[PDB]
This record gives structure tokens, C-alpha cells and sequence, in this order.
């Protein structure tokens, strides 16, 4: 089998993107996030406490001829960015672009923190990095990918994000229209629990490139690229007038620059984005103070190969028993 679905950014930044998810009988289409560093498939609920819902479409369990209370089944989780939510689970049947799992957990939330009450465009998560994050306790359970992957033609799901435009999630096979030149494969660790592998360097515009090691995550459900102090601040000395700002919370620049290209490297292969990639608009309405698309990783713990990053090139997402990251240029 296979699925294919398409992912549209939820604001004129790509803050994020969402795809239709059918969840249940009859389906109860929600608009996920889908997020490649984490593992969990948690929804809005009709038992969401409802001074926390505003906006988002909802999961209503009990209209589900399909939905299972998964008894004694609970999950918490919280994000790198401060958000977090919580509820109970049930299992039912989800289908996403066509490609169908039954008896998936979905983990309905009875609380969710204010930056997801305050965000209407998203009606959950589905995660889609490693089962062994998933928080389901007293049983962990399994990632749609991960229920989904023996039924698929291949064992792969490759995620083709736009800038500023709708883009593809596909489940099962790599469509070879959907990128230029070759896709440079590169080895991933599961030690976290998530799809972490090594970049070879970096360029700043159209400079040399600089061969270094950059251990860090694929994360579709991270907005930007976050990487050492030292790459950060080289590129960013690139733009007149740029600085890291404690107040604002990172570094932002003069609305009115052209913001240089960034290189990374996958092996020997090179995935250039584009400066307008990096311009995420002005710190606050009217300001021309704007917020940059690559920050420091300081004091995160590790380097987040976010959507700024994914979205210049066409990724898989390869499951088979030794995974791996495959790269090209689109």
C-alpha cells in the first residue's frame, strides 16, 4: 500500500504545516501536524477541557463506531518549546492520503497548554519519529508509521515541504518526479529516539564551504533551523545591522536586507536555502526589526535540522531495519 496527502503551511510564515487526517467511522477529518521529532498521535477532543478549545476541530470519540478506549491507557508530553498536553487514549481506525491502520492509538486530550488553545489551525499532532519516545504509559504504543510499515510498498515515507506553498507527505514510496539529481542517502542514529544524523558543513551565500560535523534531527515539527553558536553567528555577520537579541530571543535583522543563501551538507552532496527561506517577518506588527530563521542551538542540547532546513529539499524518511536520511534538491 501507499498514501499520499498534501501539507499546507498554516500562515503566510510556514510556521507550521497541516495535513487532513480521517480518524474513525465515519471518518472525523482533523488537520495534524505532523512531527518528525516526536511520537506521539494526540488530537483535540471532545473531552478537551473546554476553556482550552478555541477554533480547533475535535475528535468526538463516542461517534466513532470503531474508537476503543485503551483501558488504563495514559500520555503527557512535553515539547522543546515549552508546550505540552496531556488526556487519555483510544484506538481506532486512521487513514492518511489513502493508506489506513487500524487499531491506532490516538491519545485524546483531556489538557493542552495555551500556545495550542491559541493556535485554532492546529488540531493535533501525529508524530512520526521513533516508537521508543512514544508516552503512552503503562503500554507504549506504536507511531502510524510504525503500524503502517509492512503494509507499505516499501518501507519509507518521504516528506516534500514548500516554501510558502503547499507541499507532500507520502507513505510507501518515493516519487521520482518530485526532485532534482540523485538523493544523497546518510547514516541516522536511533539512539533518542529520533531520525539523528550528521551533517558534512556549511556555507554562508557564496562562500566556501566549511567541512564539519553537525550531529543533529529532521524535524518537520520544528519551525526553524537551530545549529551551533559558531555557524550561527558567521552567517548572521553576513547581514548588516543583525544581532541576537536577549529581548527578543534571538537574532533578528533590519527588514529592509537581503538575507544570504545557507549550504548544508549530506555527504558529499549540498542543500542550498534560500535567503528569503530565513526572513520569518517582523518581531511584532509594523516593526522593521525581523526575526531570523536560523538560531543557536545553545542550550537546547542539540542541533534542529527544523522546517526552515526540510523544506529546500525532498527528504526520505527511510524505515527499513538500519534507517537511514536520504536528501535531494528540488
Amino acid at each position: 500500500s501507499t498514501g499520499s496527502a498534501t501539507t499546507t503551511p498554516i500562515d503566510s510564515l510556514d510556521d507550521a504545516y497541516i495535513t487532513p487526517v480521517q480518524i474513525g467511522t465515519p471518518a472525523q477529518t482533523l488537520n495534524l501536524d505532523f512531527d518528525t521529532g516526536s511520537s506521539d498521535l494526540w488530537v483535540f477532543s471532545s473531552e478537551t477541557t473546554a476553556s482550552e478549545v478555541d477554533g480547533q476541530t475535535i475528535y468526538t470519540p463516542s461517534k466513532s463506531t470503531t474508537a476503543k478506549l485503551l483501558s488504563g491507557a495514559t500520555w503527557s508530553i512535553s515539547y522543546g518549546d515549552g508546550s505540552s498536553s496531556s488526556g487519555d487514549v483510544y484506538t481506532d481506525t486512521v487513514s492518511v492520503g489513502g493508506l489506513t491502520v487500524t487499531g491506532q492509538a490516538v491519545e485524546s486530550a483531556k489538557k493542552v497548554s495555551s500556545s495550542f488553545t491559541e493556535d485554532s489551525t492546529i488540531d493535533g499532532l501525529l508524530g512520526l519519529a521513533f516508537s521508543t519516545l512514544n508516552t503512552v504509559s503503562p503500554t507504549q504504543q506504536k507511531t502510524f508509521f510504525d503500524n503502517a510499515k509492512a503494509s507499505l510498498d516499501s518501507p519509507v515515507f518521504t516528506a516534500d515541504l514548500g516554501y510558502h506553498a503547499p507541499g507532500t507527505y507520502n507513505f510507501g514510496f518515493i516519487d521520482t518526479t518530485a526532485y532534482t539529481g540523485s538523493i544523497t542517502y546518510t547514516a541516522v542514529s536511533t539512539k533518542q529516539g529520533f531520525w539523528e544524523w550528521t551533517s558534512t558543513g556549511y556555507a554562508v551565500g557564496s562562500g566556501t564551504f566549511k567541512s564539519t560535523s553537525i550531529d543533529g534531527i529532521a524535524d518537520t515539527g520544528t519551525t526553524l533551523l537551530y545549529l551551533p553558536a559558531t555557524v550561527v553567528s558567521a552567517y548572521w555577520a553576513q547581514v548588516s545591522g543583525a544581532k541576537s537579541s536577549s529581548s527578543v530571543g534571538g537574532y533578528v535583522f533590519p527588514c529592509s536586507a537581503t538575507l544570504p543563501s545557507f549550504t548544508f551538507g549530506v555527504g558529499s552532496a549540498r542543500i542550498v536555502i534560500p535567503g528569503d527561506y530565513i526572513d520569518f517577518g517582523p518581531i511584532s506588527t509594523g516593526s522593521s526589526s525581523c526575526f531570523g530563521g536560523i538560531q543557536s542551538s545553545a542550550g537546547i542540547g542539540i542541533n534542529i535540522f527544523g522546517d526552515v532546513a526540510l523544506k529546500a529539499a525532498f527528504v526520505v524518511f527511510n524505515g527499513a531495519t538500519t534507517p537511514t536520511l536520504g536528501f535531494a534538491s528540488k
